[PDB]
């Protein structure tokens, strides 16, 4: 699949991200079956990325995307969309579907 997108909490349901606009998120990423990899959580500071500059996976790309300003919600994006067969060695194993919890915080 490409990446399904599911709400945990809606946002203002009218601001989305346009291309060239800087995204602030906090994000935690797992495996499948659960075991996280990554959060800017633990990290207590938000992650920034521009949209369409393909700083981040293209899952990321096209999930946040569909997100509007203030909303969290659950991305679960497949191999392809992601690490794919190759994956990253020691923290992404290959064709890894990854799951993210995200919430939008602002746009700059």
């Amino acid at each position: 699949m490409g990446v399904q997108v599911e709400t945990i909490s809606p946002g203002d349901g009218r601001t989305f991200p346009k291309r060239g606009q800087t995204c602030v998120v906090h994000y935690t990423g797992m495996l499948e079956d659960g075991k996280k990899f990554d959060s800017s959580r633990d990290r207590n500071k938000p992650f920034k990325f521009m949209l369409g500059k393909q700083e981040v996976i293209r899952g990321w790309e096209e999930g946040v995307a569909q997100m509007s300003v203030g909303q969290r919600a659950k991305l679960t994006i497949s191999p392809d969309y992601a690490y794919g067969a190759t994956g990253h060695p020691g923290i992404i194993p290959p064709h890894a579907t990854l799951v993210f919890d995200v919430e939008l915080l602002k746009l700059e």
